[PDB]
């Protein structure tokens, strides 16, 4: 249809405008005297977050130009969010001060592009000062001072994420789901277990918990569903003159072979258990190659060339003990080979570097995890389901700060780490005048998250940016005692990782706000 | 519907005014110092971009003869964009000129149809003198220098198309791609390669990189569908005698003859590969049939009267390595004469010359290409998704100039290649006033360019084109550096193919423009 | 629904308005400087016209009562079109005259029925007056000059259609298609050619040109689908032992039999390629008789009670050459008796005065000229899609000019005919005065068109015609030079076919719409 056009100060007015909206809607939830936000949802009842990227994914302006320059900083929040997952209130914030800066600047009558050149030189000064200030993260004191950190000045969750970590190990897979108590649960699940339950009710051994456990059992790994009792004669008369129990673990089991295998278990002459593969496709049968090669047996599929009744017990694998529950199933102690074990977690770690799919990644580390490591599953609890998402959406958040301290680094939090790189960065130059000013535009914008957090906190932020600059190192200011000291002593970390996108990002997407000349959009 | 008719001036100024509006808007984005252009988009986040084209496409007025005379200058940008991909805002800047002075003389009482006929007289004089002030354009650094200037004044695109360029050599293709890091990064390939897998996951023999890779292996064509093994049977106990291995290129292979073919392999009797044909239908035929003709063998068809049991060992290709991975297939170093491919690219670049479209053009050179050359992808680096598409935009204005300037010749940038055609024909003449007239406005128009360069920098154009005319040779002047030079010394290179396209389609469509007398159009 | 009746002298002002004003529209586009009128189109880009008819066919108003007076007043220009294909502008200006002259008189009192009895009458005496002025039209400088005046004063434009006319002779088609170049190209075929290629891509035995080349082969001419080999064996072997070529046009045939033709033509027994039957119904079978006649074959068809194992080398016809491409084939010099040929001509052009339909006539004369003579294709090379739109207009005028003026003649042009011929009327007489007082009014509207053209030029109608009145035989008015002189000297030559219908359909609209006395129509 027809469209509309605004040419210059008009057009940079107008986004400006929709560029503060947003960032004043976002930046009250930044620190630990930050407050919530109250988010409308027309299915259900408004949602109570504390998250930068959650408020700022529903903000839209009813001007189509300020429309414009609120869907344009909402990239910064998105991309922080999908990068880190945590650090996107801060790459706001530091979007807006740059944008703000450069307007002034461009203003001022000077070349944007030589005002984007210099803030890019600069983000690439500071990155690698980054860099050179962090400092590894091991111990867990420090993981769980960052994840108390990460949750709102939470030590019950930074201490329950750090016992959990301690608990996996360095390989393995941390999730978070609503409970149904009062208070947060933590459960680790050592070996490999998958949820496929028995087939039939009467396999069960012992009633008390209902659950069918087997001692030194037999493992039978089959792709091929079992119709007819004709291919399984051999090996159950094998493993009869033997006397150790059975599993059988096929794609499915039909009423009439398990009926046999259910009467063979009652007259006492084998112990026997059916439950089907976990998954479908190929990712099946990768499933059942691992149980293999953990379990130290092979695979019997009709793809490769062998049958079910040329199987004997070489092919059979073996365990110490199995247990079968209505919904899950687990192989404690495979007496697999270790050397088999380390090839098959090098070869999908290999796999692993060459998955650009998130979804893809999340499978085969929890893959990696199942066949060796650990996982666990963090239940938090709250009495109101509002209570509950908000505490989810911290321990999450906690959870993924966490984990990039522990890939990367911790500097000081608070804002100083950016204080004391801008500060070092002071003899940078360009080119010519308009890239010096773009220089000095990026150090003077990296000052901002340390003022915002001591505004929401309530007292001059001048004034304490002034004096935390006069100092040097670690010095800085505690938000929540209102005093200064050291914060490395006081615990209150940053990871490395996360400052680090929040400042890409937020120089990428506001060098590109600077230089707009003219807007088209549709007409009101 | 009913219609609207307007006579003479009032149309006049109406189509001026849509035509101003649009070449205002499209007229920002020019030079070195032009600034960039945010378009609404309304599925997704608005987009960020510099192109003439892009920025005209989407411009549209809500008055029925203001956006009448805006689709007629949008002609201009979008056949420039189509002929040399490259030139689009001179384009239009030239055809808004041109019908500035047109309508200005003939509002003075001129006829238009001489004006037209002495604006053709002029722009056909222009392009042999265009023709003439050309010089060549091999050399590595003199492509590089293009490709610098076509990107925005950006070494490192430029210097990575020069030597991808050399890389590729003359007869090849190159393609861009989003990347995922932060950096630009070249990727090439030599040979051959088709994107088919393997067929099934047991052929691996190297499972280190998940690949299966041959040593000098024979190759086996067959456009038949294989569901069984006996028409296989001779050709495997031939290859089996031979010792060689075997890759078997079939239109699909059902489980029954996988089984075997797998069996065969994991015994160590045999080793075989098995993968899919590349394209659908004559394409698929076309291929196939270049990959005999490469590797020295012969296509295996029902509908020629062969059967694929009465096949031998002089019907199997040959090849130095075969490398296929889970989505790639790769044949280096085949053994065909080189006559015979010399003879195939000829008879396919023959194709070429009688394709309709550019759909068509593309695959046959991409096919001319894999058959002799190399075939290279360049995956642009950014942190955001806005500044990843403006990247890309740029990287392919750079290919595309590069291209145009190897195809033809180069000539001063700058816009004073057009200044120097201009002062070249100060001495044309026509049959009457009227055409003089016409040929002295195209003359006039003929400066355009320049004069919005300098007026984007910020100075006098009058000032600046007095001096520039004043020159002589190919003295101009550098916008980004504000001095006078030699601008072939200075490093400024335009090709003559983009001058010339942009000044011809300009002129085509201004001089119908321009003689326009009355519009129609539907009511409000 | 509800209408809306008006009486008399407001039904009659009304229609006069909207005559008015389509007849604005349309008459700026008359004479060597008439200009341009573009046209809106919802679809796409609006188009720069300058036909007559093209205006007319998009007017329409929103009072009701003035697009009555418009849709009447269209279908002038729609039969003037639909009958000689030029002079419709004229046409318009005629009826446009003849109905205000008209409107007058009835005004002043007059009789609406004898006025048009007396407008009917000076018609009919001038149309024989007119072919008393005509003279013929056969050189090739005439045609030339008559495709120059056509085009709008293009020289190139009419040397080319005066040279195809030449080369195809005088009986022949000529058609016009969209070009790829910046010139014009003009394509004349030579023999018979239709549009059918091969059947299987494995024929070619020229990959120089991507077809076949048959030296002087057999052809063999099946009207039935050949589906099985049984029947082919006797004519094949026949032909084997001949050593020449051989060529089947069928109407399909099934890729088995295909099998063993292009199995022989790979082993070398047999030279022989297969095309399908062009067309479809009964004029497939005409045509394909046509080519037995053409080659002095004969067709084998099931229908006569002919059967295909009966057939020798008597029923196989001959020719030169033949060359199959991927979408057409063609027959050179066809051995055949030319006695045959001129009776079978002769059968299809006493066909052709019995057509009844435009359209079913045309594939006639492509007949014809197929079986003799030849056709022509003339490519309009533009840079831009508008440009190419005129070009092709103006050539398609050109071409239908030329046609008209070899089919009946050519008189004086610049509307110097109609004077000369209103002059001679001079004395005519009717019945009553009111008789003559329409005789009067259509001899007096006789000379719009002279006084249209010098009112376009720019200067005053009312002395040039008065000085074009008082000289005599071809004297008139240049309006390119400005300048009196000799009409056929000069080289301004209109067909007398054009000249006469646009003067009867204007005539006989205006004479019609003057009788008006109430119109009816609906409510706003
Ligand atoms: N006690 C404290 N004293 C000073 N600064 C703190 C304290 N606790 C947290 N901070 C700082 O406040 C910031 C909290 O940011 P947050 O509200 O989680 O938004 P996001 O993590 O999305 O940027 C952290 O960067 C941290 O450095
Ligand atoms: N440093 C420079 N000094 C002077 N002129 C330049 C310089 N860089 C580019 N130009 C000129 O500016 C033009 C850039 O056009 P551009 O904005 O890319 O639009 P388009 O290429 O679509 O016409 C080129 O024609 C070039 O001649
Ligand atoms: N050079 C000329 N001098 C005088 N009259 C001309 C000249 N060229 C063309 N004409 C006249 O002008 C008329 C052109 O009509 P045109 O605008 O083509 O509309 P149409 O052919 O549809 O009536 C012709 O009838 C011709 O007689
Ligand atoms: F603002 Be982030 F989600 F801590
Ligand atoms: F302005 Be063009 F797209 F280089
Ligand atoms: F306007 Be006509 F068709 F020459
Ligand atoms: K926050
Ligand atoms: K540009
Ligand atoms: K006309
Ligand atoms: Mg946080
Ligand atoms: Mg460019
Ligand atoms: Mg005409």
């Amino acid at each position: 249809a027809a469209k509309d056009v605004k040419f210059g100060n008009d057009a940079r007015v107008k986004m400006l405008r929709g560029v503060n909206v947003l960032a004043d809607a976002v930046k009250v939830t930044l620190g630990p005297k930050g407050r919530n936000v109250v988010l409308d949802k027309s299915f259900g009842a408004p949602t109570i977050t504390k998250d930068g990227v959650s408020v700022a994914r529903e903000i839209e302006l009813e001007d189509k130009f300020e429309n414009m320059g609120a869907q344009m900083v909402k990239e910064v929040a998105s991309k922080a969010n999908d990068a880190a997952g945590d650090g996107t209130t801060t790459a706001t914030v530091l979007a807006q001060a740059i944008i703000t800066e450069g307007l002034k600047a461009v203003a001022a009558g000077m070349n944007p592009m030589d005002l984007k050149r210099g803030i890019d030189k600069a983000v690439t000064a500071a990155v690698e000062e980054l860099k050179a200030l962090s400092v590894p993260c091991s111990d867990s004191k420090a993981i769980a001072q960052v994840g108390t950190i990460s949750a709102n000045s939470d030590e019950t969750v930074g201490k329950l994420i750090a016992e959990a970590m301690d608990k996996v190990g360095k390989e393995g897979v941390i999730t978070v789901e609503d409970g149904t108590g009062l208070q947060d649960e933590l459960d680790v699940v050592e070996g490999m277990q998958f949820d496929r339950g028995y087939l039939s009710p009467y396999f069960i051994n012992k009633p008390e918990t209902g659950a069918v456990e087997l001692e030194s059992p037999f493992i039978l790994l089959a792709d091929k569903k079992i119709s007819n009792i004709r291919e399984m004669l051999p090996v159950l008369e094998a493993v009869a003159k033997a006397g150790k129990p059975l599993l059988i673990i096929a794609e499915d089991v039909e009423g009439e072979a398990l009926a046999t295998l259910v009467v063979n278990t009652m007259r006492g002459i084998v112990k026997v258990a059916a439950v089907k593969a976990p998954g479908f496709g190929d990712r099946r049968k990768a499933m059942l190659q691992d149980i293999a090669t953990l379990t130290g047996g092979t695979v019997i599929s009709e793809e490769i060339g062998m049958e079910l009744e040329k199987a004997t017990l070489e092919d059979l694998g073996q365990a110490k003990r199995v247990v079968i529950n209505k919904d899950t199933t687990t192989i404690i102690d495979g007496v697999g080979e270790e050397a088999a074990i380390q090839g098959r977690v090098a070869q999908i770690r290999q796999q692993i570097e060459e998955a650009t799919s998130d979804y893809d990644r999340e499978k085969l580390q929890e893959r990696v995890a199942k066949l060796a490591g650990g996982v666990a599953v963090i239940k938090v609890g709250a009495a109101t389901e509002v209570e509950m998402k908000e505490k989810k959406a911290r321990v999450e958040d906690a959870l993924h700060a966490t984990r990039a301290a522990v890939e990367e680094g911790v500097v000081a939090g608070g804002g100083v780490a950016l204080i004391r790189v801008a500060s070092k960065l002071a003899d940078l130059r360009g080119q010519n005048e308009d890239q010096n000013v773009g220089i000095k535009v990026a150090l003077r914008a990296m000052e901002a998250p340390l003022r915002q957090i001591v505004l929401n906190c309530g007292e001059e932020p001048s004034v304490v940016a002034n004096t935390v600059k006069g100092g040097d190192g670690n010095y800085g200011y505690n938000a929540a005692t209102e005093e200064y000291g050291n914060m490395i002593d006081m615990g209150i970390l940053d990871p490395t990782k996360v400052t680090r996108s929040a400042l890409q990002y937020a120089a990428s997407v506001a060098g590109l706000m600077i230089t707009t000349e003219c807007m088209v959009t549709d007409l009101p």
